[PDB]
C-alpha cells in the first residue's frame, strides 16, 4: 500500500491523518493509514445527506412554502387568518416571498381581516446542530438551516470605521433588514488595537450589540450576520410587504407551533432536489445539507424533526442499502458539529455504493472538479496534470480540519475511491491565518502517489 | 519502551490513543505513543492553569469583592452611587455577599441616595471561551466564569413530573431566584420516553424556555441551571440583600464596563491561590480554572483581560519557563474547549517542571489520589494495589474523551510522570451513556506496566 506515514511528514507537526483508498476496478485497498479511526468529516458528512435525500425524497422532491387560509375572500376582503407555512426552503429569497404573497392581490385581496399565523411545525426543537460551537452562531456560513428561512438567513451591515482613534464607529444597516444592530465600538489607535475584540452579543428580537474595538479601517467594515430568531424575522418581512403590495393588515402575528389547517391559496416550490444537491455539493451549502438533512426525517417519519430525528432517518435509510456505522456519530447533515465521529473507511464505503449505483443516483456529477469548478477549482495540491481535470472531491473545512472525499482516474485508466481526514492542522495562532503550503504540498503527494500506484 | 499498542486494543474500536511517560530518575522516556499528536486535553489543561496561577499571581493572591462609593454618609445617607465590583471571585457565595453589604449598615447607612453600578472592568468581551459548545451552556459545569459570580452562578427549579403521558410536568423556581422559566415540558409514555430531549432557550434577562418532554417520575426533583446574564442576576440580588437589610435603595442599575474609581467603602476576600487551587484540581472546578485564567492575564498584562489575552498570559508566562508549546491551542483555562489542541509530551514537560520545582510551588498535593480523594476516589482501573493511594493524576472528561495526567511511584521508588489522552471514544451514540469497562482494563493494565517497567 501507499506509505502515507511518510506523506504524513509534510503535515505540521501534531496533526493527525486518516487515509483510505480503493481501486475500484480491482477491488482492493491501495492505502490504508489510520483508517478506522474516527474523525471529524466537517462538510464530507454532506455526502451521507446527498445519498439519503436521493433515496428518501427522490428527484421530484421540492421544498414547499404556502398561503392558506381558514376562512373565505369576499368583496376584497380575506375575512379570516393568513397562514403562511414555511417548511425550511434553504434557498427561498424574499423576492420569492414576495411574489408568493403578491399571488394574494391576483386573487383580489386587498384585506385581510384577521391575524397572521406562521405554520413551522415541520421542524421541532432546536434549529441547530448539537457540538456545535457557540461564538460562530452569529456568522452568516452557520445561519440557522430553520423552517423559515428567508435570504439565507443573513443580513448584511456595514461599520465605518475610517475614523480617528477614539471615535465612534458608525454602524449602516439597510433599511431592507427588520432587525437593530447597536452599540458603542471605537477606533483604536495602533498601541491598543491588537488587544482588540470586536464582539457581538444576541438580544432577543434580532437585536445585535456590537461591543469592543477595532484598528482605523481603510475600506469599509463588513459585518455579515446570521438571523436569530427566523419566525420574527420572517414575520416582520410579511407585514413590510403585504404593506408595500397594498394589501390592508392590522391583526397580531401568532406562532402556534403545531401544523394549521385551512384551504391553500398558493404555493412557491423550490427547485427540485437535484439542483439542492448539485448546489450543496459543487459549492457545499451548508443551509441546503442541514435542511435536507430534517427534511428527510419529517417526510421518512412523517412527524416534526428534530436533528436528533434526522441522524435516526439517514443512519437507518443508509444501514437498508448495506452501509455499516457502528458508533458513528453523525450529529448533523452539513458536518458543522464537534461531535461528529466517523472513521474514513466508513465513509470510503458510502463513495463505493455512490460509484456502483451511479445510473440510479446520478450523484457523481455533484462532487467539485479539481481545477474546474466548485471548492476545488483553485486548490492547491490538485491544479497540476496529472490531477487537475480528473480528481473530483467534496471537501469539508474547520478550524483545523482539512478533508477530501471522491474519486479519480488512475495511470491504468482505473477508477479510485479515497477518503482524506486531516484533524489537528495548526500552524501558528488560534487567531491568524492558517498556512496552507504544508496541506498543498501533502495533497499533490498523496493524489501523485494514488494517480501512479 | 511499554507496548502501549498492544494495550489499545482493548479500547473501543475507532478511539484515538496518546500516551508518554517519563522516568523521571532515570530521565528516561518508557511510553511513547502518538506522544507528539495534539489531542483534546479536556480538564487536564488545568495543570497549565495551576502554575502559569502559582508563578503570576502567586500564594498570597486573594480575589477581592468590593463596596466603594464617590458619595459621603451624612445622616445615614450615603449622597451617591453604591458601586460595587466583582473580579471574577468564584467561590463567592450569597451570604458572603450579604455580609459585605452588611458592613454598610454597620457604618449606619440607612439608604443609598444614588444608583446602583457594578464594575467589572477586570474581565473583558465574553465570558465564555472560544470553541465552546453552545448547547450546554445552560448546564451548571458551564456555568460563566463571569466577574460578578454567586453561588457558582447556578440555580435549579423544581419539577414534578408524576403525571400522565400527556400531562404538563410542574416547573417552579424557588423563590430566592431571580430567574424566569418559561414555557412547558410535557410526560412522555414508555415510548416516547425513550428519544426525549428536555431543550432549554435562553432568552434575555435570565428567561429560560424549556420544551420538549421528560419521562414520568414517581418523586419530585430539581434541575440545576448556569445563570446566563451574570450582571443582571447579580444586581438583582444585591437589591433584595439591601432590602432585606433595611437599607434604601430606589435607583437604577448601572453597568459601565471602564473601572469606576471612588473611596473604598468595604471589601471582602476569597480564600487564597493555594486553596483555590487545591479545590480547582481536586475537584476539578471548571469556574476556577477559567476565573484564574483571566485574573492571570489581569494582573500579568495590566489591562482587561479577554480569553485570547488568558491564552497569551499563560504561554508566556510558561516559556519563561522553558515550556514550549509550538503551534498547540489552550482556548481557555478549563480546558472545555473543542478548540484546544495540546500534544501528551507538551502537557508531560509541564509534569516534569512541577516535580522538578515542587520544593517552591507545592502543587504535588493538589493531584487527586487513586482509592483516596478528588475525583479518582474510586476510579476503576485505579483502585487495587499497586495503583491504589499511588497513583495521582488530574482527570479530564468529555463527550468521547477519558484523560489522565500525573504521577506514580514504580516498583523501585522511582518517580513517573505520565500523560494519558484518549479521544474518539464512543461505545454509544449522543444519546447514550457509553460503557467504561473498556478504559478500566485500559488504565489497570497501563499503569500496572508503568508499575512494573
Ligand atoms: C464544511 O466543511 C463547511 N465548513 C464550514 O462551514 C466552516 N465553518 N465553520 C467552522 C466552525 N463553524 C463554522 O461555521 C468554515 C471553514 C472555513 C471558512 C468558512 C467556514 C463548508 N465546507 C467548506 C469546504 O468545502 O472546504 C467551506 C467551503 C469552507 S464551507
Ligand atoms: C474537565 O474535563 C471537566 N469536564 C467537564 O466539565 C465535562 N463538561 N462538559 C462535557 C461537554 N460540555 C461540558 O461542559 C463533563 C464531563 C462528564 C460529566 C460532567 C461534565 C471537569 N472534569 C471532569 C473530570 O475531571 O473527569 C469532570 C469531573 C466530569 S468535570
Amino acid at each position: 500500500m501507499i506509505n502515507v506515514s511518510d506523506l504524513t511528514q509534510k503535515l505540521p507537526e501534531g496533526s493527525n491523518a486518516g487515509v483510505i483508498a480503493k481501486n475500484i476496478n480491482q477491488n482492493q485497498i491501495i492505502a490504508d493509514y489510520n483508517g478506522s479511526t474516527f474523525m471529524l468529516p466537517a462538510s464530507t458528512q454532506k455526502v451521507f445527506t446527498a445519498v439519503a435525500a436521493k433515496l428518501a425524497l427522490g428527484d421530484q422532491f421540492q421544498f414547499e412554502t404556502a398561503l392558506l387560509s381558514n376562512g373565505k375572500i369576499q368583496n376584497g376582503n380575506l375575512d379570516g387568518n393568513l397562514i403562511v407555512s414555511f417548511t425550511g426552503d434553504p434557498d427561498l429569497t424574499r423576492g420569492q416571498l414576495y411574489s408568493l404573497l403578491a399571488e394574494l392581490k391576483k386573487q383580489g385581496i386587498k384585506k385581510i381581516n384577521g391575524d397572521l399565523v406562521l405554520d413551522t411545525s415541520v421542524f421541532s426543537s432546536h434549529d441547530r446542530g448539537l457540538g456545535w460551537i457557540w461564538n460562530d452562531l452569529t456568522m452568516c456560513f452557520n445561519s440557522p438551516p430553520a423552517a423559515a428561512n428567508i435570504d439565507n438567513n443573513c443580513f448584511y451591515a456595514e461599520l465605518d470605521a475610517n475614523k480617528n482613534p477614539g471615535e465612534i464607529v458608525k454602524i449602516n444597516v439597510p433599511a431592507q433588514f427588520p432587525i437593530q444592530v447597536f452599540g458603542q465600538v471605537y477606533v483604536a489607535d495602533s498601541n491598543e488595537a491588537p488587544y482588540c475584540q470586536l464582539d457581538v452579543v444576541v438580544h432577543d428580537n434580532n437585536r445585535y450589540q456590537v461591543k469592543g474595538c477595532l484598528a482605523r479601517q481603510y475600506k469599509p467594515f463588513g459585518l455579515s450576520f446570521a438571523v436569530q430568531n427566523t419566525d420574527a424575522y420572517a414575520a416582520a418581512i410579511i407585514q413590510r410587504q403585504l404593506r408595500k403590495l397594498g394589501i390592508e393588515f392590522n391583526g397580531k402575528v401568532l406562532l402556534p407551533q403545531k401544523p394549521q389547517q385551512g384551504q391553500l391559496l398558493a404555493k412557491h416550490l423550490s427547485k427540485p432536489l437535484p439542483d439542492l444537491l448539485k448546489k450543496m455539493m459543487k459549492k457545499s451549502d451548508n443551509q441546503i445539507a442541514d435542511s435536507l438533512f430534517r427534511a428527510v426525517a419529517f417526510n421518512y417519519y412523517k412527524r416534526p424533526a428534530s436533528f436528533q430525528l434526522g441522524t435516526l432517518a439517514v443512519k437507518s435509510i443508509l444501514q437498508k442499502q448495506g452501509i455499516r456505522f457502528g458508533n458513528s456519530i453523525l450529529a448533523d447533515g452539513s458536518g458543522l458539529s464537534r461531535h461528529n465521529l466517523v472513521a474514513p473507511k466508513t465513509m470510503l464505503s458510502v463513495l463505493e455504493y455512490i460509484a456502483k449505483n451511479e445510473d440510479k443516483l446520478h450523484l457523481m456529477e455533484t462532487f467539485p472538479i479539481a481545477g474546474v469548478d466548485g471548492t476545488i477549482s483553485g486548490r492547491g495540491g490538485l491544479i497540476s496534470p496529472p490531477l487537475v481535470k480528473n480528481v473530483i472531491a467534496k471537501t469539508g473545512s474547520l478550524k483545523g480540519v482539512y478533508n477530501l472525499a471522491g474519486f479519480m482516474t488512475n495511470a491504468r485508466g482505473e477508477k479510485v475511491a479515497f477518503v482524506q481526514f486531516i484533524n489537528g492542522y495548526s500552524t501558528g495562532d488560534l487567531e491568524s491565518k492558517t498556512k496552507r503550503a504544508p496541506l498543498v504540498q501533502f495533497e499533490r503527494n498523496l493524489y501523485n502517489e494514488l494517480y501512479k500506484y
